[PDB]
């Protein structure tokens, strides 16, 4: 098994198992706002409500799940506060009574004070029926921004893809064991199981079309997920009033912050973070938005010997095909994902009364993946 | 420390006993690198580079031959791009050098530009193998121009690196001491770290004896500069035959030194935390370190915090030992600010950026100073 210090679950992987839904009564004022964001944003009540909050101590968030729930709560409120109704009117200062505890909590959890993938995908879910499986029909999100924002469809499909990819994480100890022990057959089997899970993860992705509408995604949800790093709207970042004097820049959410896909790039020696380029820089930076235990797990994988070099050295057609099957699965995922971006970003952007830079980043990452094929 | 991190007992992150000569196959590269001052001064460097045939990197069969080739190709690239360093600039690196350089850079997981690991850590030799690592028993392998003080700059940098790196071997003692709750051992370890970082500063004092401000500013500064955020090459460098579009890569920085980054990490200074530019920059420079050295840094980040261990213990002895380490880093950076004033700011004022560079350095110094438990 993988060590407990990396906080990787057997079933959900890097996802938070059975996320907490309710905070202690002490934090009811936070909970009320986060639970009613759609109506409070729409009616222009959200900002005054956040401004009228009292500064609450984080000390009564006594465990990890409560701290992670609070991060999800405060992060959603923070996006609602900064972006407002999502029409380009921006708050440049986050008031101290929310900014201070959010920054304190974020420092405690070693995550930046902005909504991350680990909040809004990995900790933002529940089973409707605990006795039924982790499927879309038996799941809901904990928080959404606006009515019709398609956040359920986006967050849950993202979660399910993550969970399907994560079924191969438990094979990783076997891989490195098989290399050190020079176990060709064990390694071959292990690589075939990884390809199977990454192939399965692609089929899970196909659901996105059923539960997310392009127009709503582009015009609404995209807005609330965006951040303030290299964002012309918040040129210098956001002022977290009372914590830092200067405005601070933090990137909005990205599945670049997903540890599973970074994990298999590392495992397969794809070297996405190597070389000093723009795309590498971004994906390396995104590791700071991951929970520290998961950050550490990626670092650990990078310190182990290369699977790619092991397979490359061996003159073993069986191993090369199994290796290549893992790489092909990552390329196919990334290729399908590009087609998603065309449908959900490029086309809606063209229809409104940038895209190329986003596509080029994704194509760089895909190409680096394809270029790791041995055959 | 595991041998997979490629940290030497004597020279730490430096490459022990660097290779001086490449295989005969690469003589054409070696000639240009060995005669850069002569070729630049005669206006023959660019022609010589352009006359090169594309040589395969497959005959560079070990890590040291590859690190030497990187240093050679890196120095040739700086000379080719910058020329005589008067503003006559090349935006296209010819394919016959660009291809092998990028191929080799990919193999070693480094950006295709001269980095600290090339021009400091791999750019040296002992004169007498039987004598210690001192300035007078050492030389650099490559310089750019005559009188550029590259020996002084690169070797003093290396000596400071090595002095500081004597503390690296203590790091596993620190974590073992913590995990095992060995207070006296941890205290002794932290005092040794402080001693070495204090020694590094004394070694730094030698810079004044071997580098002249004018030569440094007007000559060497040029050849060390890169093409990331540089108006001279706004869109970066075209590496002909490897990539179609120009690529931006940062010039050398001792932010690329793994020793100072590792002690920041060890002492919980957290230079790469938060939403500021200094953090981003120091984070980016890790990409310009050799991969095993990158790995080592992140592995230190995964161990428990020394700072939070010391903060928890109500132990004046431990706190003082901890602060002596932090103070040693503060003293180095404060001294380094004076060095920037002498070697950059003053020459710049005398000529017929500086604020930005000093603001960056002050932010990093401040982050260090603010990790002190007690006022220094
Ligand atoms: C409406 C659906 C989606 C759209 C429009 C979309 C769009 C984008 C865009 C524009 C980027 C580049 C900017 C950034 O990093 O934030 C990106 C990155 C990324 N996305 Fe998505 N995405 C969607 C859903 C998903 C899903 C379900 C996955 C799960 C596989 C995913 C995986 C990734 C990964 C791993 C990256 C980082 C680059 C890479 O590793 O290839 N995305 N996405
Ligand atoms: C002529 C001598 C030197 C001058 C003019 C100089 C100047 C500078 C400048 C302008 C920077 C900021 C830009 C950059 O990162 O490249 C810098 C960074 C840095 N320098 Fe130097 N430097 C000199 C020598 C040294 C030496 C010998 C050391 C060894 C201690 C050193 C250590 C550092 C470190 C560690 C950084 C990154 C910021 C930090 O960690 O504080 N420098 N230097
Ligand atoms: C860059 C400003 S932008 O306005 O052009 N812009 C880019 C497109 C997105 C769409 C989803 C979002 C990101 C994310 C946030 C949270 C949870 C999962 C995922 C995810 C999965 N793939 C990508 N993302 C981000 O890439 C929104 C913001
Ligand atoms: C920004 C373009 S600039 O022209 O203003 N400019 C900044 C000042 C420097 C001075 C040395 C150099 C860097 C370095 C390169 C190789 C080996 C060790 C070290 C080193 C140590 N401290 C700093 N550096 C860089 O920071 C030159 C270029």
């Amino acid at each position: 098994m993988i060590s407990k210090e990396y906080h990787i679950d057997e079933e959900v992987g890097f996802a938070l198992p059975n996320p907490q839904e309710n905070l202690p009564d002490f934090y009811n004022d936070w909970m009320f706002i986060a639970k009613h964001l759609p109506d409070l944003i729409e009616s222009g009540q959200l900002r005054e409500r956040v401004e009228k909050l009292n500064m609450l101590s984080i000390d009564h968030l006594t465990d990890h799940k409560s701290q992670r729930l609070a991060r999800l709560v405060l992060g959603c409120i923070t996006m609602a506060y900064v972006w407002g109704k999502g029409h380009g009117d921006v708050r440049k200062v986050l008031p101290r009574n929310i900014a201070v505890p959010y920054c304190q909590l974020s420092k405690k959890l070693e995550l930046p004070p902005i909504l991350v993938y680990a909040d809004c995908v990995l900790a933002n879910w529940k089973k409707k029926d605990p006795n039924k499986p982790l499927t879309y029909e038996n799941m809901d999100v904990l928080f959404s921004f606006r009515d019709g924002d398609c956040s359920k469809g986006f967050f849950l499909v993202s979660l399910l893809v993550e969970i399907a990819a994560a079924s191969a994480i438990k094979v990783i100890p076997t891989v490195f064991k098989a290399m050190q022990m020079q176990e060709r057959d064990t390694l071959l089997k292990a690589l075939l199981e990884i390809a199977s899970c990454l192939e399965k993860a692609l089929q899970v992705f196909h659901q996105i079309h059923d539960h997310v509408n392009p127009k709503a995604f582009f015009s609404v949800l995209r807005i609330y997920l965006s951040g303030w790093k290299g964002n012309p709207q918040l040129s210098d970042g956001l002022v977290y009033e009372g914590f830092w004097e200067d405005p601070k820049e933090f990137a909005g959410g990205s599945a670049g912050q997903s540890s599973v896909f970074q994990c298999f790039d590392v495992l397969l020696g794809i070297q996405q973070t190597a070389g000093g380029g723009h795309a590498a820089q971004f994906l390396q930076d995104m590791r700071r938005y991951m929970p520290p235990a998961h950050r550490n797990f990626l670092c650990s994988l990078e310190s182990n010997p290369s699977v790619r070099e092991f397979v490359l050295s061996k003159g073993d057609a069986g191993l090369r095909e199994a290796y290549d099957a893992c790489v092909k699965a990552l390329v196919s995922l990334r290729s399908y994902h590009l087609q998603i971006v065309t449908k959900y970003i490029l086309i809606p952007a063209s229809q409104q009364p940038g895209g190329t830079d986003l596509m080029n980043f994704l194509k760089t990452v895909r190409s680096t993946t394809e270029k790791s094929l041995l055959k």
